[PDB]
């Protein structure tokens, strides 16, 4: 019997105790009702439905105490709420008796929140019995209440047939307008003749319609009426009364136009769009241009065999409905069936004739688009040259060194452009040699090659932008590599007569900085900038002699939270943010990991404003205008950042900002629930804990308007237990001094501290076009403020750090 010769592995607060007292107990309605009447009362419960309280109330756990044993403990960690069932128990705050709490009492009530340590003891007198409830368990039901609710709902949108054009963004949006409804046997939802604004969709439970007060028929579960009530005023076609239990989600026009805007105008810019993105032209076209091409467009019912266009001012037309078929005098060239359209030759000729026919084939529904609709669309009478105008900014306006230039410096710059042919095997570009022209490919092809082939380029592609900012040698060769190639191009001379020293100060630093292959032995550190986490090195590059910011995250840090996928996570968002306000990563190291970022010199925003002391209009305008900018960005990119506070906000040597420090930031997909955050910036969605996304961060962006304008916290300014500063948050009233005296400044701060999302401004459709377009933002140039053509309200003299 030989034996193994190997080895074989080894296996190895206040949740415990409760664990000791927990007992079965079936609830009775006597429970049931105490329970739903002390949740009532309950900071975040109260403003649930009694189905959502309901289910809470059936989570709760029933514990038996005796006389003498302790419940909670002064400084231990909290966990549990808890409701008296029985018996009395006594308050010891500090090791001294100050209340005597009885059947109806609620404590621990912090605890349904986050984990925070105890005040008090709370000791049992008689034999008493609790139910309580975790944390956990409490945000687990919470979060699966919200969440199903939202998916059955959405569900539900996309059952109905007049939701079916609209977008995935725009679906998730009245999704979130769905307003549950109950109705009892008898329950008359909808009554013949009123002139009703809801559309109702049945979830559980049946209901009978009568036309005349006669029976036509019973609806089941999933059925749905009113979607032309959305869209139009009339009266009901029918009663319908419930015959059993029901329950109802709803949609009202009045809430549909407070976050969508008009149903009938959204929908049809979503068709427009769609059938003008099959243009090649039309795709280059902003969504705006487009959308005022859909509300501009003339429709237009014809019978069969009509002739719609013949040998008239139209330029393109779009078949909403039926078919047309098309003619090249008496030759037919093809039909038009649902969507699809023509004339993109006319488009791009403004002064050609009509040589086509255009004829019904049957009874059919057309969008027109006139001369007169693209001149007004563009902005100018001359359609062609603004079609490749815009052509031109399109191709710009996806670069970096171009996109955040003001519209002026924009417009001049693609105005300068001049065009030269090229033979093939042309040299266009010969490594080695100093260049000065950025390049755009109008026709052709052309290939890039250095010391063998890399890469090959085409119509509308672009190079040598670097030789703008610099004066270096071309890393690689364009040999023309088609026949008769065209290029668009400017000479650095016209572009740095258009650009000023501060943005073009701005584009020289940062795009240099990627071309630093640096290594961390090639860094010393001249001193230390920041503490926590971790420290942050000022460090000095000595090939380049180029200073960076050098953020080390320790790895015993990191491992004892348990944040293991967010460092990760938090990479992934900080290596991606490419915008001017946002802090831009260089590279990152292992052994404990590092950051290497661009060196931010002019201190924190936390500190100027308290330098500033209330800031003026244009002051607040400018720092809260260039938050929006950033924040903006991140939202087009499905980031919330969920910690915006003046302490995470750097000011650069020019004044202007940089955002830092996403380690609370997260790649939004659907409903966020995890509770983080600075308290007194936290929204109160987050606390409530039934979903938030986005909107977060423009509830914070009215936390710092306040304190920019007003001065103080608007929640919780006094306040340093976090219950009572979620408490401010929740409930609180919102005030403004005597001294505030800007009418549009409290406008602002009352609509972006909306509490509720759907009423918030910049948390509809339109995003932050309605917070930019504001009259608090009336007298202010949101196009010189990216392009830093705006005296910023402080200027550093000199290095400023922590």
């Amino acid at each position: 019997g030989m034996r193994c010769n190997e080895k074989k592995k080894a296996i190895f607060g206040e949740d415990t105790l409760m664990e000791d007292h927990l007992q079965l107990r079936e609830k009775l309605s006597e429970d049931i009702e105490m329970i739903k009447a002390s949740l009532k009362n309950n900071l975040v419960c109260s403003t649930l439905n009694d189905n959502e309280i309901l289910t809470l109330s059936n989570y709760m756990q029933f514990f038996v105490f005796k006389g003498g044993d302790l419940v909670i403990k002064q400084g231990e960690k909290g966990s549990y709420f808890f409701i008296i069932n029985s018996g009395k128990f006594d308050v010891y705050v500090n090791d001294k008796k100050v209340k005597s709490m009885g059947k109806g009492s609620s404590f621990g009530e912090a605890a349904l929140i986050h984990n925070t340590q105890r005040s008090a003891t709370i000791m049992a007198e008689t034999d008493g019995t609790l139910w309580g409830v975790q944390r956990s368990t409490f945000r687990a039901t919470l979060k699966q209440l919200s969440n199903r609710n939202f998916n059955e709902n959405r569900s539900f949108i996309d059952s109905v047939s007049v939701f079916d054009m609209l977008t995935e963004a725009q679906k998730n949006m009245i999704t979130n307008a769905c307003v549950i409804q109950m109705f009892k046997p008898g329950e008359t939802i909808v009554k013949q003749g009123d002139y009703g604004d809801v559309l109702f969709i049945l979830k559980e439970g049946k209901a009978t319609v009568f036309i005349n007060d006669k029976e036509i028929r019973v609806l089941n579960k999933g059925s749905y009426f009113g979607e032309r009530a959305l869209l139009y005023d009339e009266p009901r076609s029918a009663t319908i009364i419930a015959k059993e239990p029901t329950a109802c989600a709803s949609i009202c026009r009045k809430l549909l136009n407070i976050v969508l805007g008009n149903l009938q105008v959204v929908l049809f810019r979503n068709i427009m769009t769609e059938a003008l993105q099959q243009s090649e032209i039309f795709r280059q076209f902003s969504a705006e241009q487009l959308n005022d091409l859909a509300d501009t467009a003339i429709v237009r019912d014809y019978p069969a065999n009509y002739h719609i266009l013949h040998k008239k001012s139209v330029k393109y037309l779009i078949v909403l409905e039926g078919k047309v078929e098309l003619f090249l005098d008496d030759e037919s060239i093809g039909i038009l069936t649902r969507g699809k359209s023509f004339g993109d030759q006319y488009v791009l000729n403004q002064k050609q004739k009509f040589r086509h026919t255009v004829k019904s084939l049957d009874v059919c529904k057309i969008a027109l688009i006139t001369e007169s609709c693209l001149a007004d669309c563009l902005g100018d009478n001359n359609i062609d040259a603004s079609i490749d105008h815009n052509n031109k900014k399109s191709i710009i306006k996806k670069m970096y060194i171009f996109r955040y230039l003001s519209e002026q410096q924009c417009n001049l710059l693609i105005e300068a452009f001049r065009t030269t042919r090229y033979e093939e095997g042309d040299y266009i570009i010969q490594e080695g040699e100093v260049g000065s022209r950025f390049y755009i490919i109008k026709n052709g092809e052309v290939e890039v090659t250095k010391n063998k082939r890399l890469r090959t380029l085409g119509k509308n592609d672009y190079f040598g932008e670097r030789a703008l900012l610099y004066d270096e040698p071309r890393t690689a060769s364009i040999i023309s590599k088609a026949t008769s190639v065209e290029c668009w191009f400017v000479d650095k001379s016209v572009f740095l007569q258009i650009i000023q020293g501060p943005m073009l100060t701005h584009l020289e630093e940062r795009i240099k900085m990627q071309d630093t292959k640096v290594e961390m032995h090639e860094l010393e550190t001249e001193r230390i900038i920041g503490r926590g986490f971790g420290t942050v090195k000022l460090v000095h590059h000595k090939p380049t002699q180029i200073r960076y910011a050098l953020k080390c995250v320790s790895k015993r840090s990191i491992i004892s939270l348990n944040q293991q996928n967010n460092i990760k996570l938090e990479r992934e968002i900080t290596a991606e943010n490419d915008h001017p306000f946002i802090i831009r990563l260089v590279r990152t190291f292992k052994d404990c990991f590092y950051f290497l970022t661009e060196l931010v010199t002019g201190g924190e925003l936390y500190d100027a404003i308290r330098k500033l002391g209330l800031l003026s209009k244009p002051q607040a305008q400018f720092y809260l205008g260039s938050i929006i900018l950033a924040i903006e960005y991140l939202h087009e990119r499905n980031i919330v950042y969920r910690d915006l506070k003046p302490e995470n906000i750097l000011l650069d040597k020019q004044g202007y900002v940089k955002l830092i420090d996403f380690g609370c930031a997260k790649k939004i997909q659907g409903r966020a629930y995890t509770l983080v955050g600075t308290p007194h910036y936290m929204a109160p969605e987050v606390i409530l804990g039934k979903g938030y996304g986005c909107t977060v961060d423009i509830w914070a962006l009215g936390v710092c308007l306040y304190e920019f304008i007003c001065g103080p916290l608007p929640f919780g300014n006094d306040q340093e237990d976090q219950l009572e500063i979620f408490r401010d948050i929740l409930t609180g009233q919102l005030t403004f001094p005597d001294y505030v005296s800007d009418q549009d400044s409290i406008n602002l701060m009352k609509r972006l501290l909306c509490r509720l999302p759907q009423g918030r401004i910049g948390c509809s459709i339109n995003g932050f076009k309605d917070i930019k377009e504001h009259a608090f933002f009336g007298n202010f140039n949101w196009d010189k403020l990216a392009g830093r053509l705006l005296e910023p309200p402080l200027v550093s003299k000199g290095e400023t750090y922590a």
